[PDB]
């Protein structure tokens, strides 16, 4: 209802250098906008739906959700944002699952948990949340991506009634919420593997769930299990999965068991307003 007054930028392709390829297209670059003594490290993502995309990625602004610097209207449409150095969370967790430590799981569940209480805020739904689709700035600071699907298909991540009805809300994304944490707390495991997703929803209704990860203690794993409630509205808000992982990141030890417990005007995206 309110109007949407966010501001699309449109770039200049002149104002876009270094660019290399980091997967298939997302490429990594500097953006140097024109008359400004600034040099950006920006990612690029090379029509409806890309600017679907980047109509809701223009329209959010909080330190847990990546931003849309802005598009680049050329051969292709390019969707240009601040570049997140340490790549996925998906693929962060799999390489340093050896020297990843409890404090750094529960905060970063803290941060996704606010990014995620942002969106519900600015009445957006996700309907994508995975360990792929947040992105990692440093290590201690991590952001939702990847709002191609969101409004005001991957069955694992899904609530049981957005399998069967094709109902999405907010608390059905905090069932997702619930899987994205799974995948953390295994250090990258792939939920229900060898399981074909025409048979999730089966699995689902018989009242199976994922299985409890090792590190988890009981503290943790009911957290995620409350999100996998059949009772949508009985399934944990954001907010309060933003209170109960802050409380257990203060002693992240009783809650997580882990063994062994070009450079002169550089300016990041989160400096540059
Ligand atoms: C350095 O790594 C990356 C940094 C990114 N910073 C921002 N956004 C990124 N994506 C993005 C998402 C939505 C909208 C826009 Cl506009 C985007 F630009 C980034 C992607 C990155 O690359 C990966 O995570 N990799 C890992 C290696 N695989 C081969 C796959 C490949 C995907």
């Amino acid at each position: 209802e309110a109007p949407n007054q966010a501001l699309l930028r449109i770039l200049k392709e002149t104002e876009f250098k270094k660019i290399k390829v980091l997967g298939s297209t997302v490429y990594k670059g500097l953006w140097i906008p024109e008359g400004e003594k600034v040099k950006i490290p920006v990612a690029i993502k090379e029509n409806k739906e890309i600017l679907d995309e980047a109509y809701v990625m223009a329209s959010v602004d909080n330190p847990h959700v990546c931003r849309l610097l802005g598009i680049c209207l050329t051969s292709t449409v390019q969707l240009i944002t601040q570049l997140m150095p340490f790549g996925c969370l998906l693929d962060y967790v799999r390489e340093h699952k050896d020297n990843i430590g409890s404090q750094y799981l529960l905060n970063w569940c803290v941060q996704i948990a606010k990014g995620m209480n942002y969106l519900e805020d600015r009445r957006l739904v996700h309907r994508d949340l995975a360990a792929r689709n947040v992105l990692v700035k440093t290590p201690q600071h991590v952001k939702i991506t990847d709002f191609g699907l969101a409004k005001l298909v991957p069955i694992k991540w899904m609530a049981l009634e957005s399998i069967l009805h094709r109902i999405y809300t907010h608390q059905s994304d905090v069932w997702s919420y619930g899987v994205t944490v799974w995948e953390l707390m295994t250090f990258g495991s792939k939920p229900y593997d060898g399981i074909p997703a025409s048979e999730i929803s089966s699995i689902l209704e018989k009242g199976e769930r994922l299985p409890q990860p090792p590190i988890c203690t009981i503290d943790v794993y009911m957290i995620m299990v409350k999100c996998w409630m059949i009772d949508a509205d009985s399934r944990p808000k954001f907010r309060e999965l933003i209170i109960e992982f802050s409380k257990m990141a203060r002693d992240p030890q009783r809650y997580l068991v882990i063994q062994g417990d070009d450079m002169d005007d550089v300016v990041d995206a989160d400096e540059y307003l």
